[PDB]
């Protein structure tokens, strides 16, 4: 399953924890939300690891993959940059 297809997957659900995490700072309602953006942050972030293993993978093998150097480096941006839009919502429900 191409690496572009997946991100666009993972982006996709980014922009929708944005949304639902837009509708919990404005705010039972409360309740179900906070469960539905931590769930939804936690199958990121699982969609996340799966991506770093395979950079690690077609790093390690470039005889195998032959991807170009500048699209790995893509990738491992585009993985740091969805890390960080999690992180910015995580930091917001800890505790």
């Amino acid at each position: 399953d191409p690496f572009f297809v997946v991100r666009g997957e993972v982006q996709k659900a980014v922009n929708t924890a944005r949304g639902l995490y837009q509708r919990w700072c404005e705010l039972e309602e409360l309740d179900w939300t906070t469960n539905e953006l931590r769930n939804g942050l936690r199958s990121i972030e699982w969609d996340l690891e799966d991506l770093e293993e395979t950079i690690g993978i077609v790093e390690a093998n470039p005889g195998k993959f032959k991807l170009p150097a500048g699209d790995l480096q893509e990738r491992k941006v585009f993985v740091e940059r969805m890390r960080e839009a999690v992180q910015e919502m995580k930091d917001h429900m800890v505790s």
